[PDB]
Formats: C-alpha cells, structure tokens, sequence
DNA sequence: CCATTCATTCATTCATTCGG
DNA sequence: CCGAATGAATGAATGAATGGT
C-alpha cells in the first residue's frame, strides 16, 4: 500500500464509471487512443488497467495516456492447459518460483506438456506477482 | 450434486416465492438492485438465477448480491436477432454429440452444410458449450 | 410477464516481440 | 538471454431481441 497505489485505484475506478457513462467499451477506448498516443491498445490491456492487473510502472504510464484522453473524450492457435496441470504447476510454483532448466523438463514430462509451454507458464506466473493487485 | 449446489437450489426457491409475494417482477428485481449493488441487472439474468441457469461460481456471486437485496427489500416494501432454422439446430445438436469443440475447419464445413455464416456457427458452439456448464 | 435464443462485452489464459 | 510491455485466442458473464414450447 502506498499513496500512489491509492491514487491509482481511485483513477481506475473513476475511469470505469466515466467510460461507461460516455458509452465506450474497453475495445473502443483502446482504439480511440491513437489520437493521444499515436498507436492503439487492446481490450485486454484496458481490462488489465481497470482491474490493475499490470505492473506499477506500466500503470503510471497508461494512467497518463488515459487521463489525457478521458478529458478529450468529453463531448456534447492457443493450447489450453488441463485443470489438473494448473493446480500442480501452481503447487510447484509455491515451492520454487524460479525452477531450473532441468526441473522444467522433468515436470513437463510428468504433465505430458511441451518444454516451452511449461517454461512460459512460470514466466507469466512470475510476472503475475508483479501486479498492482 | 455437491453439498454446495443443494443450498443453491434452496435459495432460488425461497428467492422466487419472496420475490413474487412482494409483488416484484423479474424485470423489477433487476432494476431494484442498483440501490444495494450500484448497477442493475436484467430479467434474463434474474430468470437464469431462479432456474439455476448459470455457472456454479456465477450462481454463488449472484446469490450473495440477491440475498443482500432480499434483506433490504423485505424490511421495507411489499439491432435484430436472426433465428436459426429448426432443422439446422437439430443438425448442430447432432454434430455436437460427435465433437463439442469443433475445429476452425469443421465450423466452415457445417456453416456450408447448414447454410449459415461461419461466425453464427462458432458462437452457437460457444453458447452450447456454456449450456453444459450451467448448474441446471 | 417468464423462458429461451442469438449476440456482445468483459475477464483470463497462453503466447510473442524487443528493448537493456 | 532475461523480463518488461501487449495482444490474439479463449473462457466467462450478461443483455437485447424474439417467442411463447
């Protein structure tokens, strides 16, 4: 907890209500940002901001981009991992956040998954713990 | 089913009687929730709850919101859709038994076989899959 | 007025690019 | 090669439209 996170929550909550009152969807705000940013975002990225599911540094950046736009908008292929593997992987994650290159292959065989998918899983799992909750 | 689902049925029955005895319609309950929730629901959403046509997690969520409303409401108060042909739906349900999650290619094979757009068939299987995840 | 369907939005995973 | 910044593809929740089954 910190005065910056509190001001971050307040803005994310205020951005959500004013976005809905203005009739914008998460996909629309992500699209209508090239005017203030020079490139558009995605409904995924916006959802992460409103729910603060991104890093603190990324949040301060996007809050700056989004605050300038909000004012300006005031007018008049994938492979899904089994449920049994996820609780096991999350269980392995509790005992070793950073597993070795050999531990990854040893578990990839225990779960019948490719080496990369288990490797990237722990990567994304680690980044998940770097969020603003 | 599980002991938690049993308590879920029980509440829906008690919610339905207390909702009707208080003279609330499904559309009215959805609107009269902004006072205790901050945003309203829809007659569709309420109907799904009474019939337990939602996911187990979703039912527990709504049961929490609606129970808080019942307490607060029992202490002061008293575009266009395109319909898919019947022959195609029976065909899709026939296709669904031999493959719940069809590939991107089977969807085009069925869209042509049933004279439907590819997206319409994609969303059908999506909604069909969710239908097997609801509690009732 | 309730039930059911088609259609869309919001949330989450798995995945890829690209600076230090 | 590591991790930070981002999204397409997927699963999840919720509505408007339509049909009364």
């Amino acid at each position: 907890d910190s005065p910056e996170i509190r001001e971050l929550e307040k803005f994310a909550n205020e951005f959500k209500v004013r976005r809905i009152k203005l009739g914008y969807t998460q996909t629309n705000v992500g699209e209508a940002l090239a005017a203030v940013h020079g490139s558009e975002f995605s409904q995924t990225t916006i959802c992460r901001f409103e729910n603060l599911q991104l890093s603190f540094k990324n949040a301060c950046k996007l809050k700056a981009i989004l605050s300038k736009w909000l004012e300006e908008a005031e007018q008049v292929r994938r492979t899904t991992i089994s449920i049994a593997a996820k609780d096991a992987l999350e269980r392995h994650f509790g005992e070793q956040n950073k597993p070795s290159s050999q531990e990854i292959m040893r578990m990839a065989e225990e779960l019948n998954l490719e080496k990369e998918v288990v490797r990237v899983w722990f990567c994304n799992r680690r980044q998940r713990e770097k969020r603003v909750k």
